[PDB]
This record gives C-alpha cells, sequence and structure tokens, in this order.
C-alpha cells in the first residue's frame, strides 16, 4: 500500500444521497471497497462491521433488488433492519419528514430512504442525524451506478473506468440516466446518451456534467443516432421507457417514438464490437412472461420492449451479474458510512 | 440419505422417498426436543432466506420466520404487495436475482409450475410453502402430530380420513403423503371433489409399493370406520362471499365433521385434525353470517369437536414450525 | 426486589392492571437500560425469544420502539401489518392467540377495542403487550413519565403537575388520568366537556387518586387548566380510524384548546414544557394537516409551529423514551 487512508476518513458518517456530493477518488474507493466484500463474502472471510446497529428501511415505492440488497447487505454485516413500505410510511400525509426524520434518528444507527423528490431525501439527510442513504429519487439512483461501475470493471479485462465507453438508450431522463452521466463524468467515461431529444436529460444537469467531464477527461455525447452513438461501446445499458408512479397512459406516446432505441443484435452489431456487453438496471420488459410487458408488446404488435429477449439471455447480457452487484456496492456504502 | 437431501428444493412430496420423508419427520422431532430442553443446535448461522408470500398466509410465514430464527438465519419477508412479482417482473428473472442474494427461498402461491420454474432457475435451495396443488410442509406436520398421539405406532399402521373437498393442495398432499409412507387414508366426501384421477392412480401405484391403501367414498359411516384420526379443512371458497355459498354448503354439509361422526369411527381415542383456520362457530363476522344464513353454528367441523378433548389442531399448528425447520435444516444445513 | 419477580410473565395491557410501585419500577429500569445502552454495556435478556408485532392499524413510533428494544435485547420480531382482515374477520383472536402463543415468546397488539387484546391476553399463554387501543395507550405514558423525571430536576412523580389539551376522552388522555392517579400527580385535563374522559373512568381514577394524594380536575378553562404546570401535553384531535367527517365539526370546538405561546404564558412558568405523542399536524407539511387548517383558514391545529420548534418542546426526547420504556416492559415480564 502507497494508498491513501484520506477518503476512508471522509466518508465515516457521511449520507449517500447523490453522486454529485462525491468526488472521483471517494467514488472509487467505494467500487474497491465493494470488490473487497465481495471476496471476503466469497471465502467465507467477512468481518462484521456493523455489529449492534440498526437500521430502519423507508420504502415509499416498491422495490426487490434495493430492499433485498440492503436487508442482505445488513445482515451479513451483523445489523438488523425494519423494513417500512409504501402502505407503512405515514410521511408528508399524518407526519411531516423533518419529525419522522428527528425520531428515526433517535432509534436508528442508520436510514435509508427510496421515494419521490430529491428534496425529501435532503431533507431526511439534513435532520436525521445519522447516514441516510438515497435507495432512489425521482432524480437520482446513485447505488444502482456504483454497482454497474462495479460490473463494468469486472467485465473489462484490466481497465480502468476512464477508458470504457458506453452508450445508454431510451429515456435518458430518468433516474438511472442522470445517475449514469453524472457517474460517467466523475470517473472519467465516455458516455453516449442515445434516445429522442424531448427525453435527454435535463439541459441543467447536462451542463454541471460537461464542466465535471471536463477537469476528468471525460466525454458526454447526446445523439438521436443510433449507429454514432453506439460505435466502439463497450457496453450497452437500456432502461424500461416509463417509471414507477407513472399512469399506463405514458405508454401511448412513447412506445412509436421509443422503438428505434431497442437493444436489439442488430445494435449489438452497429458497436463494431464483437465483445459487447449488455447492461440493464431492471425489471426488464423483454418477453411476454410479465403481464404488464405482455400487454404492452401486444398493444404495440411487439416482442420485448426496450430490449429483445435474444439479447437478454444472450452470452453478451450480465445483467445477473449487475443486480448481484447491488448488495456488494450498498454493503460498501453502509460500511464506508456507518461502519467501524 | 443426510448427504442426499443437501441442496434439494422442497417443492412437493412426490419428489422424494419413503425413508427421506420419514428422515425429515425424525429430524423434527429431535429439533423439536432440543427447543424444548434449550439444547438447539444452530445450523443455518449465516444464512440468509427470503420469504415469498403472493398470497397471504400469517401461519405459514411465522413457522418459517421462527424456525429461521431458532436456527441462526436471517430472513427477509416480501408479501403480496411492495415486491416487482408476476406484474413487473417474469419467475425466471426474479429467481436468479434471489439466488444470487439469499441462500434459501420459500414460496407460497399460485401454480405449481411456478414454484417449479423458481426451483429450476434459483440456484439454491426452494421450499414450497403452498401452491394450488400441493401444501408439503404441512403434511409433514400432521404426520409428526399423529405420530406424537398414537403411542409408539408406526405410520403404515395408521389410519386416517380425510373429509370435505378432496381436491384441492391439502387433500393432494394427504393422500401423496399417506402412500408414500405406506398409511390406510380414506377421502371422504362428494364424489364431484375428491382429487384429480389421473394424481389418484400415480398414488395408487406408490401405494402399492408401500403396503399403504387408498379408499375414495361419499359414504362417512364406512369411510371412517376404525380411525385414528379425522382430518378436515375449510370447503367454501375464501374468494367468494357467504352469498355464494349455498350450492356448495349443501352438498359439503353431510361430511361436516360432529360428534356423531367421531362415534362412527367406533374409537374413543380418536383424535381430530384440522390445517386451520377453521369455521367451526358463530364467534366471527363470518360465523355470524352463515349461522344466520344456513341456520349452522360451524361448517366443516363444530365447536364442540373443535374445543373437545379429541382435538389435536394446536398441536399440529405449533409442528408446522418444527417440519419447516427440518426442511431448512436438511437442505441448506451446516 | 419483589416487584421485579412480581412482573413475571405478566402480560402489559393498561395502567390500570399496575400498581404504584411496578410503574415506579417499570421507569427506574427504563432509565437503567438507557444508561447501559448509551455505555456500551446492555446484557441481553432476551436472546432466542422470538416476538410477534401485530399492528391492525398504523404506527411509526410504537412499532420501530418494540423492533429496536427487541433487537438491542437479543430478541427477533415478526412484524404483521394492517391489511384487509382484522382479526375477528374470519378468523377468532382466540385460535389466532393460541397459534402464536405456541410459536412466539411475547407478543405485541395495536388495534381497536381494548376486549380484543384483553382476550390475546387470556389466550396466548404468553406476555401480551397493549401497544396502542381505542382506550389505552399505556407504554405511550411510561414514556412521557420518564421524559417528565428527567427534566425535572430530581422532582419525584408525585410533585409534579401537569395538564392535558383537547380531546381528553382519547387513548393518551384516559391513560395520563390512570397514571397520574397512579403516582399521585396533580393533573388537569382541559377540553370541551362532551369530551372528557367516561364518568366511570374518572370516578375509578378518583378513588385511586385520593389514596395516593394525587389530583385530578375536569375544565373546560384553560386559563385555570393550565396555571402552575411543569408540563403541558396535547395530541391530535381525531384519532386513528375515524373518519375524515370528523374534523368537519370538530375543530372549531376544540380551537380554543390549541397550544400556542399564549398557553405557555398562562402557565406563569418560564421553565413550563410542551409535550406530545405524536404525530403532530403544527404546520401545512402533512396533506392532511394542510388541508384541515387550511379549511379554517389555520396554521397548525392542535399545536403551533412555534411552540412545537421551541425551546420548550421536549417532543424528541418523549419519543426516544417509547424505546427505552417499552424495553423495560418486555425485560421485566419476558426477561430471562
Ligand atoms: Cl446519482
Ligand atoms: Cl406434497
Ligand atoms: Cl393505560
Ligand atoms: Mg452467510
Amino acid at each position: 500500500y502507497f494508498q491513501s487512508n484520506a477518503m476512508a476518513f471522509n466518508l465515516r458518517n457521511r449520507n449517500f444521497l447523490k453522486l454529485l456530493d462525491f468526488s472521483t477518488k471517494e467514488i472509487q474507493f467505494l467500487i474497491d471497497l465493494s470488490a473487497d466484500l465481495k471476496k471476503a463474502k466469497y471465502a467465507g472471510t467477512e468481518q462484521k462491521k456493523l455489529l449492534g446497529k440498526n437500521i430502519a428501511l423507508i420504502f415509499e415505492k416498491a422495490s426487490t433488488r434495493t430492499r433485498c440488497a440492503f436487508e442482505v447487505a445488513a445482515f451479513d454485516q451483523g445489523a438488523q433492519v425494519t423494513y417500512i413500505g409504501p402502505s407503512g410510511s405515514q410521511i408528508g400525509d399524518k407526519e411531516s419528514m423533518k419529525d419522522t426524520a428527528r425520531v428515526l434518528g433517535r432509534m436508528y444507527d442508520g436510514i435509508q430512504y427510496r421515494g419521490f423528490g430529491q428534496a425529501i431525501v435532503e431533507e431526511l439527510g439534513a435532520f436525521a442525524g445519522v447516514p441516510v442513504w438515497n435507495g432512489l429519487t425521482d432524480e437520482f439512483h446513485p447505488t444502482q451506478i456504483l454497482a454497474d461501475f462495479l460490473t463494468m470493471l469486472e467485465h473489462s479485462q484490466g481497465k480502468a473506468l476512464a477508458d470504457i465507453q458506453f452508450a445508454y438508450l431510451g429515456d435518458a431522463r430518468n433516474n438511472v440516466g442522470n445517475s449514469l452521466m453524472v457517474g460517467a463524468a466523475k470517473m472519467g467515461m465516455d458516455i453516449r446518451l442515445v434516445g429522442p431529444q424531448a427525453y435527454w436529460p435535463d439541459e441543467e444537469l447536462v451542463a454541471a456534467c460537461q464542466a465535471i467531464a471536463k477537469q476528468t477527461g471525460g466525454k458526454i455525447t447526446l445523439t438521436e443516432n443510433v449507429a454514432e452513438g453506439v460505435q466502439g461501446c463497450d457496453f450497452l445499458y437500456t432502461d424500461v421507457w416509463v417509471s414507477m408512479g407513472e399512469s399506463p397512459e405514458a405508454w401511448d406516446e412513447r412506445v412509436a417514438l421509443m422503438k428505434p432505441y431497442q437493444v436489439n443484435m442488430n445494435v449489438l452489431k452497429q458497436t463494431g464490437n464483437p465483445n459487447v456487453k449488455f447492461m440493464h438496471c431492471l425489471p426488464a420488459f423483454h418477453n411476454d412472461e410479465t403481464t404488464i410487458g405482455k400487454q404492452v408488446a401486444d398493444k404495440f404488435g411487439m416482442k420485448g420492449l426496450e430490449v429483445t429477449e435474444e439479447v437478454f439471455e444472450s452470452e453478451h447480457s450480465i445483467v445477473f451479474d449487475e443486480a448481484e452487484n447491488r448488495m456488494h456496492t450498498i454493503k460498501a456504502v453502509m460500511v464506508a458510512t456507518l461502519g467501524s
């Protein structure tokens, strides 16, 4: 080790609310720590850093991966958890977030929140007096992108993040697209957002990310042209075209518009890269074995929406590794911020 | 045997041999005794388990949770809402995600095919806490209960009758179970509600190799004669209102378990069993409605039978936990 | 000493089931567990115990308090939350209790009528703890009493005076009155007469108070009710499971019993502290509190933002104390 201890010190007791709050080196540290926790777990060697800690998991919206990842990470690390689901949160109905935060802060050692506006999780993080972690808001999904970056490194045969190029296809203005962009800029990556112009991320956020990328040697491109957007890419990433809490009416105008950005074998071919890999944050509509995906695909005469079955189940697909990595990276966040 | 059960799924009794099942029951008895003596050894220490419930059932859920906790495991309960399951995400995808994070997975839900797909794709042991077709954990508990209440008689020596609607998961599983263990079972109920004929035939073939016996009849007196245990279950549909129940009630009524039926066994030591919940009085809102509408205090069983010295329903309910514990310990335990 | 032995395996269903000294022992035990936790010295008395948490109505504080208390003490919990079926719809409480009692070492219940939790307590065969019913909320009042002692500079409970404002016939009002009487306190219930506690309960509390040197007063008069008080307490004017229509004819009636700075002033006590069981409607940062206040042109309902956020307010200490006191209950009744 000639490895700087600065980042571990600086992460203690921090919140984890969005990637904008962290430096390039803090993010890289979290990723490295994830890889170490993953290896220790696989070897049966894990040391518990959250022993006797109690954590509250507030979910104002649904979750499989994120909830499970927080629970399993906590359990592995010796913590106990209270899961408060959508019909359990009183928040903003009967009790303010300020009040809730102060009450939970007195009983728990750490708090996860998944919900609506970034402003809510920021208020929670300002008032709880303990580390608060964002498990998804309307604007950002930071833990997902940690997982994505660990996954890219593992699947890149020695290449660093600064050296990787990737394209995100579809609706770029969603939490995942925003976080991928902030992330790419911070780590010095080359990201292409490839989708209809009306769904590019907020201009203000793009400009802040362009400024970050200039200092890190990263690169950000927005385009409607699939062939140009995906050329040379190591990874292709997509997500369901409609977000959590949006009405079924959102699918009316979006499909014909989003259709040309579907990830299919042809798109993988246009990368020119036989080693291209496919990523997706999940859940995905890639066949008819989903009630919603079946009806929508049928309604518009399709077989799979944002990605096809052939791509999803091909050897190019690394979605299940990526999913597993949610737990390891969330573990790193809790260990760095709350671990002793 | 112990070696052979490691990492198996527990999806239905048809997947196991007579001796495997007996091993599970024996292991249950041992774990029960160890718990009672304060002597229990934890075999699931460091294990994390996901409990998927697509339809709620607080009894099966509680048995999994208590069994896991006693054995040093931690659990994540995923109930009918708050998940992404059946609707936003396929079972194949869910299975592969959960399998990466958890060491074992319980599922309670709809078709056997779903729990089979989960079991084929998760990469870890998957346990069936109830599907439309089978309810294997309930029958383990039932068999342990019978052995405990039979003064040293083995299962092969026991005779029992199940009354009512035999065409569902508990009836199916009792029949598969009886056949495997060489028992003498009578299914006593209207012919239209006997189990699937294909399943009966497969059970008849099993019963031949084990010296078991299977009888289906509409005759109560003949069905219950000589029985050590009488078993029943709710026979109206829970998805339906008490207003829809007229036909089914009149049809099932003569198979009610009441004191007379116990008498017709000719066995003063006969015991009464029920998987629960049970409609045995007018204390509930649904019991009040039924009492008003059909002039009946209790449906499949009467209050007098349910609360009598013959009833072992609460021992049977406690045994859900000890048996579920054995399943997890045998398949995942270190 | 005697009290510890006498509490083992008891239910905790209402304060009317305990003696003065048992309550004081619970409070003392709470303070000891609080200190042990803060010092990293806590001994786990509930190791290997499994506890069922039945919630038929919503909770933040009470659920969390039970979970954290159980975890700190080495227990594990199963949370069974509100659904479309209540116990008694399709399975009796008598059946449920006997099944849970075979699997769990202790059971919490929050729900509707006190008769339900009494039935659970009669049939479970293990200690059963009332986390709130229509009639009573006993764990809340333990927490309140610990909090008052901590904020009273060595004064005992018998020496404290406090007023509860608003709808006095709710679970918290009833339990504060039973509590005051048991511990020899001077309580004033200050609210419209139609919302005073049942006459049968008042009379039982008056008889208790007489032998403890406590005092109970009911009045519609704020000034006279709050004069000389160490603590002022209030709660939301409409209870859980009442219809949203209840607000409409209750706000105007309750409005004069709002806790605002004037009221604090009428105590004549510069050291007066403010308490609330929570949650509270004190500004526009909830959809319900904003809509109801807006309907009558108000800012805050039962308490104002200014009072809620002032140095007089000890509501967050009070909330933290829910956990320490719930822990005492479990440890005394079930703790090996
Ligand atoms: Cl982010
Ligand atoms: Cl089976
Ligand atoms: Cl009380
Ligand atoms: Mg482990």
